[PDB]
């Protein structure tokens, strides 16, 4: 589970949040720790597509919360839109916080489920700043559903310094590493 | 909190209308979750809703394919209000829509407390194939500020006991089936 | 002059009518120069929702910091600066107001409540059919007058608010029809 | 502010108005200049959803003015219909004049408030010709409420030629630029 | 199952095909009769998303057959794209031929399966002319998956003149009825 | 060489684990791999040819994906026009490849160049690369070059190839299964 590592990376990712921003939060067990770490006095607007992520936003007294609806999928408790992403097409989030099961220089960022790709792809195209929040265990892993190339992300946040391969790759692509 | 026993009986009767593989719409409130709980746990069905407690009840049904209408979250009745285009809901023509109402009045119609619930209630009233209002005996004669529509918009009104003769006569004249 | 005395009579009736507003109620305000004084007299700390169909009524609601204001749109008409709804399903059919506050140019025991403009009857009749409590707010000069547009029988109003008690025939009619007179 | 630039762009947009047309005017401080530029002898029907826009139409002696009613929102003094589906039924404007706080090739046209999206989306679905009227400062900006892709607009009107990025996108997508 | 009626409506729909057009064919047992009715000498490009439709196109010597890929669903043997936003982004068919289980004046065109809506919605958004081909039994029926309002279709083709309420709706909405 | 192809295909099928995401190349060898997978093993598969898809369609526990595009009669394949629609969404656990030639110098080759865009996609995105060829493919040189043999982690055949291939496989750390 690496809960302690996820919580530390998420706390560092939360330092990027500014008052009145519109934020996108991906699914999984890492992003809810970002929501918890945001000071409860900071007002913000948030969009999400998973039950545990929404329930975390619901506990923030100054969060204007939006949920992308659709068919419920038990894995990661997500909602998958039938086709058009009406709710999401109304936003250009200041920051999108992403989750991934794998981070690979050649293969890119991957996840376990294809059902999560439509919303992750929407965020990658419509958000203004892309922040991948992943514990150290995700580096070097490759899962079967592909989100995209690592160059799609502006910042990668983790619990400790990634291997030298990712440090050098991040320098070349101007990807900021926070750990 | 109050009239749970009555809400349970109305829900029990409403659940008998469900048939296998139907697409069902469930309104917000504390009555409709009891309908979902009363449905045969072995019957497969597809359900559409727009509120958190309604969705959580559908999630507990092993053979329910559940859809949630998204949008802005409103604390009252824990609903989701679409910004404008009802994308998820525009994909459905439910076999049965189960509605909630704070008031049932012969001339003013069915009413609720919150205007934010009217867009999805009006959608169901235009797109569902059968309209079933599920209300306890206390809703009859009450009028709240947000108007859902005329009682002739419903095919069936389900309650825990027979309403006053005023509603029996009205339902008989309008061809509205009363179930209690 | 006669203009200033008319405003203070309307303001006195409107100030008394404002005492009926309770927190979180949904209110309807009619058109004219009496209803804006009701809106102004409501405690600025009381939250409420209000629907109207005229520009001056809307502008008065806009000044209330805790008023959730709704304006019935449509085509604009110069007299009383009203909006004629094309479709009542747009805004008005969504409401069953807790209280409807009405204006009238005439109040008569047999001819009923009347106004000058037939164009205002569609919205006035809508409110009379859908609101939960009906409050007619009129200065004393309106009693006994009969204008061409008929709103309805005086018995359709739960409360009639004026700047002074009307003549005995109105007091007796109110007792027979269970109309509360406020003055 | 840029009042002179807004007036010059709006004056150019007004040249598209023909007698007896039905026009939609968006909210903001640019569209009132289009209304001012229309010849006073030209009769037309107009629909709007904001107080300042309506007051400008009321001042036009040969304008049959319609106001889209609903809940009042102080920002831009707009009215938001209770039910988007019942917005201005049976109105099919010949031209819709739109406002935007941001014009971006990838993110599209954006505005500051989500409460303005329902009537803007109504016009985008019902109007026969879509004209975006924006001063040069809107180009490159991305605001939190998204109206739609720039290809949703038939014409983009401005006070001067925008950067080559926009001239190129308009040329490839066949979007007319007027300046 | 009115196969002769489906074949008659399909033959009439086939008269709209012109050489070198790009055509979309919906799933079901009505559209394959349109494909059979097209002269085997007429060259054309076909887009489909179902196995039986594809196998019918594969036999047309001058047809360039394109298959919309994705996840296979046994009902109607269709393919559902992983991400609707990336579906056939380069095609703008001259004509889209649609299927429907229900044709209703108020509720619109409906089908039985939600998995068919993404490609049906893609065609409705990208094709230049929309032609619904339905036998007389579809009129008045309502199924649970909604494709859209009847006004989304330019032409409705059937095996006989439908009931007066459909003739009136079509006249008012400018929908051409072919039978 | 149906018996030889089934022999090699059956050996290749022993590599499949439940719940894996697999890529199956075109040709008449890969459908025999699909046939050999136990019908009770659940798996997800992506392909780009008609016969390969029809083979997946017969597996009751296979979640089947077909990469679309323009149909091409030879090897009955689909030529993708947009890699973003289906293929770029996958990083398969195992890619099972076909080839008409296996040569130390010329590498793995096929007859049709229309197959290279999808084969090259698989070679770059799959996690494990398994070339399944009967003994007759060794030493042949066809006109469409897939890539050097070192790009494949495993080469599955129906019998031991000539010593030149055994030694080359050892120097490249390629596993030979036969
Ligand atoms: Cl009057
Ligand atoms: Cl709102
Ligand atoms: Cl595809
Ligand atoms: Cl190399």
């Amino acid at each position: 589970r690496l809960v302690e590592e996820k919580r530390r990376a998420a706390k560092l990712a939360a330092t990027l949040v500014e008052p009145d921003q519109t934020l996108f939060f991906d699914c999984g067990t890492t992003t809810p720790w970002i929501i918890e770490a945001i000071d409860n006095e900071i007002p913000f607007t948030a969009v999400c597509y998973s039950l545990n992520t929404f329930l975390a936003l619901k506990e923030k007294p100054h969060c204007r919360a939006f949920l992308c609806g659709g068919e419920f999928h038990a894995s990661n408790a997500i909602f998958k839109p039938i086709d058009f992403q009406q709710t999401l097409n109304n936003f250009c989030p200041d920051i999108a916080f992403y989750s991934a099961a794998g981070v690979h220089v050649s293969k890119g960022a991957t996840c376990f489920n294809l059902e999560e790709l439509p919303v992750k792809h929407w965020a990658m195209s419509m958000a203004q700043k892309h922040v991948l929040v992943v514990d150290h265990s995700k580096f070097g892993k490759v899962r079967p559903a592909r989100m995209g190339d690592l160059k799609r992300f502006d910042i990668v946040v983790s619990d400790c310094c990634p291997e030298d391969e990712y440090v050098k790759y991040a320098q070349t692509q101007r990807i900021k590493l926070m750990y």
